[PDB]
């Protein structure tokens, strides 16, 4: 545990932001955290119990978070383990999760009024893709990549996480098996559902489905279908349709992520490359896409 630590007295709770079965999130002020801010806002996760079950999973999640740090991964500042309750401290991300942001832009300080423009939808996709290049670079497999597990900050910075609360707030996006197991079948490729195999390449398939959620402003993939009807479609090889707002050039990058054979899918590095070049493209070019 080369994990950073914060003293209880440096954290001041303001109010609740959200709740899962195994946690609560608060907005707080953290003192003496950054040289040139002596006062800044953060999001704090309180652990429900402090047993054998939940305290080992805590110091494991922390070690993971400290090693994962990059421009498009959520910023983890460290733990407070003096008395209870055990707290993890993160960067505050003012627009909340990317699914909720997409749905309420389908005007302000950070975004124009009306629906998000082609250049904005590309800027979001390109950022999530840069996160998945760093993770695939450390040979780390996510297993739950979707818009509900990304966050949006001031100036539309977009960063990946993996939040405990997503099974609680968004249970409709999971199929329940056995007792306490939940699978995001709408976001999984055929080899994940049939053979239970999870790879770098099942992540790019999931990225494909994220790019689809972005270009439908937060729509549930296969929303017309029961969980069993969605598994039948995916295993029999059927593809999600091109969203209206989706240019054919972009729907071609989605298709590249959905090639039935894992080893025929484009690498995430090529996908980020295609998306960043587009997001940065001169307007004269985006206008006729
Ligand atoms: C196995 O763990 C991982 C593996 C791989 C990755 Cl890349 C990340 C994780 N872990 C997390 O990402 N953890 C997490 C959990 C809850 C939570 N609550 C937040 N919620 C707000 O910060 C929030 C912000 C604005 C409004 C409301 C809530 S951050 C967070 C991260």
């Amino acid at each position: 545990a080369c994990v950073h630590h914060i003293k209880r007295r440096d954290i001041v709770l303001k109010w609740e932001l959200g709740e899962g079965a195994f946690g609560k999130v608060f907005l707080a002020e953290c003192h003496n955290l950054l040289p040139e801010q002596d006062k800044m806002l953060v999001a704090v996760k309180a652990l429900k119990e402090a047993s054998e079950s939940a305290r080992q999973d805590f110091q494991r999640e922390a070690e993971l978070l400290t090693m994962l740090q990059h421009q498009h991964i959520v910023r983890f500042f460290g733990v407070c383990t003096e008395g209870r309750p055990l707290l993890m401290v993160f960067e505050y991300m003012r627009h909340g999760d990317l699914n909720r942001f997409l749905r309420s832009h389908g005007g302000g300080e950070d975004v124009a009024p009306g629906p998000l423009g082609l250049g904005q939808l590309l800027a979001v996709a390109s950022q999530v893709a840069a996160g998945m290049v760093y993770l695939a670079g450390l040979h780390f497999v996510h297993r739950d990549l979707a818009t509900r597990n990304c966050l949006v900050g001031q100036g539309l910075v977009v960063k990946i996480g993996d939040f405990g609360m997503s099974r609680d707030i968004y249970s409709t996006d999971y199929y329940r098996v056995g007792g306490r197991t939940m699978l995001p079948i709408r976001w999984m490729p055929p080899e994940s559902i049939l053979y239970r195999k999870f790879t770098t390449e099942s992540d790019v398939w999931s990225f494909g489905v994220v790019l689809w959620e972005i270009f439908t402003y937060g729509k549930q993939p296969w929303y017309q279908l029961s969980n069993t009807e969605a598994i039948d479609c995916i295993t029999q090889g059927r593809e999600l349709e091109r969203p209206r707002a989706c240019p054919p050039e972009v729907y071609a990058i989605m298709r590249g992520c959905w090639q039935r054979e894992p080893q025929q899918r484009h690498s995430i590095k090529d996908v980020h490359a295609r998306l960043q070049a587009l997001a940065q493209a001169p307007p004269v070019y985006l206008d006729v896409l």
